[PDB]
């Protein structure tokens, strides 16, 4: 598969219908299900664990498009917005 790294928060991937296969998933079968979806971003969290340690204390959040032969698919956390109450509209 395919790993990028946006910021502390947002990560994307790209993941061919051939690494869903070999993972034993369908590229059909993970949106189709919902807790074998799961798995999938517990692969890539995986990747990125021993610094996910350090931000492990919110829910993760999933996009994902389709393309010819795979798809992309982000991930987000609330961390991302931890800080918030401090704004205000003045």
């Amino acid at each position: 598969m395919e790993i990028e790294r946006i910021n502390e928060h947002t990560v994307k991937f790209y993941m061919s219908y051939g690494d869903i296969e070999d993972r034993g998933f369908d590229r059909e079968e993970i949106w189709y299900n919902r807790e074998r979806s799961e798995e999938l971003f517990w692969e890539v969290m995986d990747e990125v664990h021993e610094e996910e340690e350090f931000a492990v204390e919110g829910p993760l959040w999933i996009q994902v498009q389709a393309l010819d032969k795979g798809l992309e698919i982000i991930v987000t956390k609330a961390q991302l917005s931890k800080d918030l109450d401090k704004l205000v509209p003045r």
